[PDB]
């Protein structure tokens, strides 16, 4: 059986329990922590490319209010993210299996740009998402996993100071 699983889940946890932010820019801006994912059980000789996009997890604009994040009162519908191909893509299962799929060179970004970064809406929450693709042939298959534990709001500058220190104190 094809499993997806999270590395590094008890450092995105102390992210998750304040609130993750990730910081989007114009030019855009890699992740901390990096999404990293074990794979087990893909043939390893078939052939995949790992997609990573972000859910809008709700439909609302996000702001920090005395020391604290709330939802907006005004729901509109979030149009899907664009897709980041990871940049090892297209590989063999062996090459993914043998180490954790590492997605260090997305960029997250609020402006639409040239290409390669993916463009997120500030003040809204996202939950990472990631797509095994089974390429050609008859024999092509997609799976899909999201990360709930690696949720975040993206911001122009961080909210809660909380969050600066975890970033510095493990990056
Ligand atoms: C676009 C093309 C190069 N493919 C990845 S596919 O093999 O035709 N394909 C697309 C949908 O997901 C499956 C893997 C089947």
């Amino acid at each position: 059986e094809l499993r997806v699983g999270l590395e590094e889940s008890e450092l995105w946890l102390r992210f998750k329990e304040l609130t993750n932010e990730m910081i989007v820019t114009k030019n855009g801006r890699r992740m901390f922590p990096v999404l990293k994912v074990n794979v087990s059980g893909l043939d390893p000789n078939a052939m995949y490319s790992f997609l990573l996009d972000f859910v809008a997890a709700d439909n609302h604009r996000w702001k920090y209010v005395n020391g604290e994040w709330v939802p907006g009162g005004k729901p509109e519908p979030q149009a899907p993210s664009c897709v980041y191909i990871h940049p090892d893509s297209p590989n063999f299962g062996a090459h993914w299996m043998k180490a954790p799929v590492s997605f260090s060179k997305v960029k997250l970004t609020n402006k639409l740009n040239g290409g390669g970064q993916i463009m997120l809406n500030s003040l809204h929450k996202y939950e990472p998402r990631i797509h095994i693709v089974r390429v050609g042939g008859p024999q092509r298959m997609i799976t899909s996993h999201c990360f709930p534990e690696t949720q975040f709001i993206a911001v122009t500058a961080y909210q809660n100071e909380e969050i600066t220190a975890l970033k510095i104190k493990y990056n």
